């Protein structure tokens, strides 16, 4: 039983904004009992669905119901007593950070791509000390509202851990891809790679290097550079990120102070590589 399960009746299903791993993804409209209609994201599950593809789409919504965050995306709704299955979450105008920050090349300064770092730092601190590993923080999993809010999404992978061993290559920790074996420190690690993401408009991590070429660069010590312009600082932070030693790589509650602490003294942010 989902503590958020609405009628079917009150989702107005309408344009295609995005496609998912089961079915696609709309923009609707929720209309719940004596409260003004809001605009929504619909994640739909195509029909003739296998029992497991349900139960793997649904295990997201079971994960998502769980958090009550700003900077994690907030489930409206489950549809699953009804047809079709259904979540229904917060729209996001902007979309998949990625996309929306090469589409918006040099349009933000550097305090509101900071301000766009601290709030995915706060929703994985939140997400890690509520005991969960993400396994897939990219800039692709991360969405963003018409007022550069990001949000963490995307828990397909997540595990409630403190280590989990499993049975998103250039985003993840050398660990985690040599043993399996993902922690909130690995997080941090794709948290690091994000930091780059944002302050290049999303380049790729690593251009044109293959997988392979990744695996190798990271086991070589090699780091991926500071991007154009980036502070010096900013840059050092997506360093301590990527340490090799995971028990070396600061906390989200780290990153969060130090973000904060940037935001607050403008000459930390003044100093490039
Ligand atoms: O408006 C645009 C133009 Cl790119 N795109 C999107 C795409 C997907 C969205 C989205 N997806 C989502 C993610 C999950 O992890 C679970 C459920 C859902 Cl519905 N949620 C909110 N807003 C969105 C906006």
């Amino acid at each position: 039983e989902f503590a958020k399960e609405i009628d079917v009746s009150f989702v107005k299903i309408e344009e295609v904004i995005g496609a998912g791993e089961f079915g696609e993804v709309y923009k609707g409209r929720l209309k719940l009992p004596g409260k003004r209609e809001i605009y929504v994201a619909i994640k739909t599950l195509k029909a003739g669905y296998s029992e497991k593809q349900r139960r793997d789409f649904l295990s997201e919504a079971s994960i998502m119901g769980q958090f009550d965050h700003r900077n994690i995306i907030r489930l409206e709704g489950v549809v699953t007593k009804s047809r079709p299955v259904m979540i229904i979450t917060e729209f996001m105008e902007n979309g998949a950070l990625d996309s929306f920050l090469r589409q918006n090349d040099g349009q933000f300064t550097v305090i509101q791509l900071v301000g766009m770092l601290r709030g995915i730092a706060a929703g994985m601190k939140y997400l890690s000390e509520m005991n969960y590993v993400h396994r897939d923080l990219a800039a692709r999993n991360i969405l963003v509202n018409s007022n550069l809010v990001c949000k963490v999404s995307d828990f397909g992978l997540s595990r409630y851990l403190p280590t989990y061993t499993s049975s998103p290559v250039r985003w993840t920790a050398p660990e985690a891809i040599a043993y399996r074996k993902f922690t909130s420190a690995s997080d941090v690690w794709s948290y690091g790679i994000v930091m780059w993401e944002v302050m290049s408009f999303g380049e790729r991590p690593y251009w044109d290097m293959s997988n392979q070429d990744v695996i190798n660069a990271i086991e070589q010590d090699y780091r991926l550079p500071p991007p154009m312009d980036c502070p010096a600082a900013l840059h050092q932070l997506m360093l301590d990120c990527w340490q090799k030693d995971r028990n070396s790589r600061p906390r989200f509650a780290e990153i969060v102070n130090t973000l904060d602490k940037m935001i607050r003294n403008p000459a930390s942010l003044k100093t490039v590589a």
